[PDB]
DNA sequence: TACGCAATCGATTGCGT
DNA sequence: TACGCAATCGATTGCGT
């Protein structure tokens, strides 16, 4: 079709090229009648013809887990807005932590030759961390990381054992001492990493938490159903949760509510993440916020970086998380002794 | 580089190729040979190659809205896996109802020759009908219209008005007549389609719906909190609320708690959608599902028809809402006399 | 029998004149 | 000055022998 073109406009290809990506002067007429002709045409470049003689397709891959969980979906949409600012192209794939399917999307990837590739699998084994490996001659950065697995890679670290801790210390200093909680899958950073900065914190303040009070969520509404459940339906019960994400916290919420438990009164609970709707959850949710957002741009930012700049070295960015306070604490029978 | 395995496996190319997709027989050593080439020099062949000769990128083009909100990120999700399904790969564009954002999206699409389109676009002036008119060339089916607006795309058309209709019905054999509504914007089916069938119930009831009672939502928490605060905030209030969208929904419970108002024994509310944790909503919602999965699935596969068996008629497939009984309603005055 | 030649798909870009 | 020739990027596939 670009022949189409310039002998509608009796000039050459080359011709029609440059005028197309003003590579070089061309006369006004000329240019002219190139437009022209496009326009009748009604010419549309391929940009695989293009890809296949620059050898770039100007469109990056991101390796997810799942995009409807908030969590996700919420970096995702960072994600994206960044692609299409800087005309990138997103592909966008999840691989429900199958590495089967995880094989098969990096085949895929590498094949349709994406410029570089975003990484967020959630659960990392060997073999995952081999294929992996496999690839490093496409740029790539994971984005999920507590800290960096591997020399191949770029890596955005979120801090989330210091985000735990946080946790930890607002509700001892708001007079609690008697505490559960909910973590997320400790095979994932976000899940091993909260729970243990969260621990530290218990330690340093002498509290033991007894096992009945820990109970282990998958980051779903409904496991924080079963695990809220399980932590009141005891003959001892703590005055405060720590639950590993605000998701699985909407569903802590919902089981004391239907025990008849009050919120904050009954009992104090604490989430993680900010969820773009936790303000809006009955009651509006105390939480920790993880910079979802930066924690995009920050990751594609790294890639075209290497992308561009060609860089060659592995390099690691660090995001914080803060708390903000909303209305699912009160204060604790010990607050008055501090 | 399929040249460097040809040659290490001392075979044309050609050979190589048909071993590569299995596409004519070749004896076993030679098979083999190429496959061991194939090994050691680690080779992934170029699907953009592979598209310039071939005349289809074997990728599908998702024109978005937003990718955020659970209703649609559901959606996509779905999608997303008949993709991976099919071994389609998925570009996820969000136009944000921006003209100028969607034109290039389009366009890009275009370039990148996606096989098809997906188009989620909420709201469609006559301008952005245009523009796609000017790519019908590419098959492609619209998502979220409440009936055909035009004559080259497949439809595919959820029934908006008599899931409104049965949301209606449902407080009003309730014991409601004292109601209100938040719709989502009328510019959307999902918004205006709605709305009218529930008024439509309200007529046949012979309910007036006071203005101070019907307040517009943008599909967004914020939005059902506003309204909901609106319209509690009245001298006179209706005994029951019919929320457009679950989201806004929750955005309504949380006012509602917020003036101290007992859901659902101070006022009922009914959503729609059924988003995925439409259940863990404080108290469990009551809304109309809308059956998203199938929605993504159902357009993906008239997408794949038109794509390969060619067709060129319009096509247009109808979904189906339902009821889902959950805890924020509750009988209404009128309940006993029917 | 089993395989290979050469032209094609749509663009870019270094030499030239 | 302002533009064009021809080879290249990595694959497919119809004829042949
Ligand atoms: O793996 C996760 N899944 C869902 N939400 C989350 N929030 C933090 N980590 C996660
Ligand atoms: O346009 C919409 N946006 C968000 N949620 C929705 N649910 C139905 N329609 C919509």
């Amino acid at each position: 079709t670009i022949k189409d073109v310039a002998k509608r406009a009796n000039v050459s290809t080359t011709t029609v090229s440059h005028v197309i990506n003003k590579t070089r002067f061309v006369a006004e007429e000329t240019r002219n009648a190139v437009w022209a002709a496009i326009k009748e045409l009604h010419y549309s470049p391929s940009a695989v013809a293009r890809s296949l003689a620059v050898n770039h397709t100007k469109s990056i891959g991101l390796l997810a887990t799942s995009s409807e969980a908030a969590y996700f979906a919420e970096i995702i949409e960072a994600v994206e807005k960044n692609c299409f600012q800087k005309g990138y192209t997103l592909i966008l794939g999840n691989a429900w932590n199958n590495l089967e399917k995880q094989r098969a999307y990096l085949s895929m990837m590498a094949q349709k030759r994406v410029d570089g590739l975003l990484v967020m699998c959630s659960e990392y084994p060997e073999p995952l961390l081999a294929m992996l490996e496999e690839y490093r001659h496409i740029p790539m950065v994971v984005m999920d990381w507590g800290e960096a697995k591997a020399d191949f890679t770029d890596a955005v670290i979120d801090n989330a054992f210091e985000g735990g801790y946080m946790a930890g210390r607002y509700l001892i200093e708001r007079g609690h001492r008697e505490i559960g909680v909910i973590p997320g899958p400790l095979e994932r950073n976000t899940g091993a990493g909260r729970l243990a900065g969260f621990m530290k914190a218990m330690e340093e303040a002498m509290i033991k938490v007894p096992e009945s009070w820990i109970v282990q969520g998958d980051f779903e509404p409904e496991s924080g159903y079963r695990a809220m459940q399980q932590i009141l339906s005891q003959p001892h019960r703590p005055t405060a949760v720590f639950c590993g994400g605000d998701i699985m916290a909407m569903g802590a919420l919902c089981a004391a509510d239907e025990m008849g438990l009050r919120v904050p009164q009954d009992v104090s609970l604490i989430g993680y993440d900010n969820v773009r709707n936790a303000r809006y959850f009955t009651p509006a949710l105390t939480t920790i916020h993880q910079p979802k957002d930066s924690l995009g741009e920050t990751a594609f930012n790294m890639l075209l970086d290497r992308i561009v700049n060609k860089r060659e070295e592995p390099q690691s960015i660090e995001v914080h998380p803060r708390l903000i306070e909303r209305r699912s604490v009160a204060d604790g029978p010990f607050r008055d002794y501090r």
